[PDB]
């Protein structure tokens, strides 16, 4: 691989720890020794991607594609940044922000009540940070195509950080069990056709996922099924704890026709006025 400078981070400066998550493309919580050359002797927690035994040799073109993609995309507070990467003499580390409270799925699962605490200020935020994400995400020309609470990353400091966004079976599932098609929008669903207005309806999911704390859409419905509402109009239920403003924003996204979805533009203007008017009690 050519090197680049900019990015390049020596081997001996990455202490490699636990893995965080597989695939057989794999990531790996890291610590790296200064990842900037002005501030050399500090200790950044990281996550590095790289592959596994038995990857091909379109599986590191893959990795390697997302590595660009993330430097062609840039910086925002609301995605998983590059910070580094290893592309000489040994495997190719591609060393991103680490976030150590996990996917967003998990970290509202993990805040529900008994049967630490978010209010309802948080959830909105949480929604307002993930599509100031996204709008970067868009005028940088990125389309996500499965945009969810499980690819959504949450910091120490509760920021929200979008991620795989620089990357078909609609029969398989994730790692607990959900079907992806169930955050597809029908013309991508149908017509294979993925625009950032099909995000849009993707994020239309992600906020029925935050208002639900981690809720599962469309529990146990097959792939068949799923085709059959959505070719009838079905649109989810309003969750319980959650405005009828925020339910039609859901409502919109999930405009069947694309061009009347609302915007991510318009989305963050929306979600920054409810969040100064949403109450933290
Ligand atoms: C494939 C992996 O990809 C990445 C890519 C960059 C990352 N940066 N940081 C992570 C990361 C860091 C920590 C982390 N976890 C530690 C915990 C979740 C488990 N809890 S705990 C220790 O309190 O029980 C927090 N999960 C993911 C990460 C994962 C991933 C995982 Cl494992 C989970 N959900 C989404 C994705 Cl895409």
């Amino acid at each position: 691989l050519p090197e680049d400078p900019r990015w390049e981070l020596p081997r001996d400066r990455l202490v490699l720890g636990k893995p965080l998550g597989e695939g057989a493309g794999q990531v790996v919580l890291a610590e790296a020794i200064g990842l900037d050359k002005d501030k050399p002797n500090r200790v950044t927690k990281v996550a590095v991607k790289m592959l596994k035994s038995d990857a091909t040799e379109k599986d590191l073109s893959d990795l390697i594609s997302e590595m660009e993609m993330m430097k062609m995309i840039g910086k925002h507070k609301n995605i998983i940044n590059l910070l580094g990467a290893c592309t000489q003499d040994g495997p190719l580390y591609v060393i991103v922000e680490y976030a150590s409270k996990g996917n967003l799925r998990e970290y509202l699962q993990a805040r529900r009540p008994p049967g630490e605490q978010l209010s309802s200020k948080d959830l909105v935020s949480c929604a307002y940070q993930v599509a100031r994400g996204m709008e970067y995400l868009a005028s940088k020309k990125c389309i996500h195509r499965d945009l969810a609470a499980r690819n959504v990353l949450v910091t120490e400091d509760n920021v929200m950080k979008i991620a795989d966004f620089g990357l078909i079976d609609y029969y398989k599932k994730t790692t607990n069990g959900r079907l992806p098609v169930k955050w597809m929008a029908p013309e991508a669903l149908f017509d294979r056709i993925y625009t950032h207005q099909s995000d849009v309806w993707s994020f239309g999911v992600l906020l029925w996922e935050i208002f639900t704390l981690g809720g599962s859409p469309y529990p146990g419905v097959p792939v068949e099924e799923l085709f059959k509402l959505l070719k009838e109009g079905h649109r989810m239920d309003k969750p319980s704890n959650c405005t009828n403003e925020l339910y039609m924003m859901m409502r919109d996204c999930w405009h069947a026709v694309p061009s009347q979805r609302p915007t991510f533009k318009q989305l963050v203007e929306d979600l920054d006025r409810i969040v100064a008017l949403t109450s933290n009690q």
